[PDB]
């Protein structure tokens, strides 16, 4: 198990625009086109990512180029983060995913919220963050793909993805 696989079943794999969790325009491994609701601006969205005209479909190496780059932007992101960095920095490889995970799904905005879980992790307090971790809209929302995360944050290991 890695990062890259773990986003991969948490996200899924879909080559036609489609709607996420929240109602917005995705492609391939949860790759957020755009929040409007206009269809064409979606599109316009995915041919600027891709590099052609698309017309809504992308191939599986579309897809997971645009991962990819996914993936390293939202780690590269917490670096650049002066207060994320520290913590990731604490954290062991697993729990590390974990963070990727989260900034992945929600943006380094997203994790804005979780200061009080962000202190928690960077303590080793695991069972304590864990239980601020679920007190979020994030959990309340997305429960099944938050209790896996939150138990890679709790125990350090891959079981919930295993
Ligand atoms: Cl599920």
């Amino acid at each position: 198990m890695n990062i890259f696989e773990m986003l991969r079943i948490d996200e899924g794999l879909r080559l036609k625009i489609y709607k996420d969790t929240e109602g917005y325009y995705t492609i391939g491994i949860g790759h957020l086109l755009t929040k409007s609701p206009s269809l064409n601006a979606a599109k316009s969205e995915l041919d600027k990512a891709i590099g052609r005209n698309t017309n809504g479909v992308i191939t599986k190496d579309e897809a997971e180029k645009l991962f990819n780059q996914d993936v390293d932007a939202a780690v590269r992101g917490i670096l650049r983060n002066a207060k994320l960095k520290p913590v990731y920095d604490s954290l062991d490889a697993v729990r590390r995913a974990a963070a990727i995970n989260m900034v992945f799904q929600m943006g380094e905005t997203g994790v804005a919220g979780f200061t009080n879980s962000l202190r928690m992790l960077q303590q080793k307090r695991w069972d304590e963050a864990a239980v601020n971790l679920a007190k979020s809209r994030w959990y309340n929302q997305t429960p099944n793909r938050a209790k896996r995360v939150i138990t890679t944050f709790r125990t350090g290991t891959w079981d919930a993805y295993k």
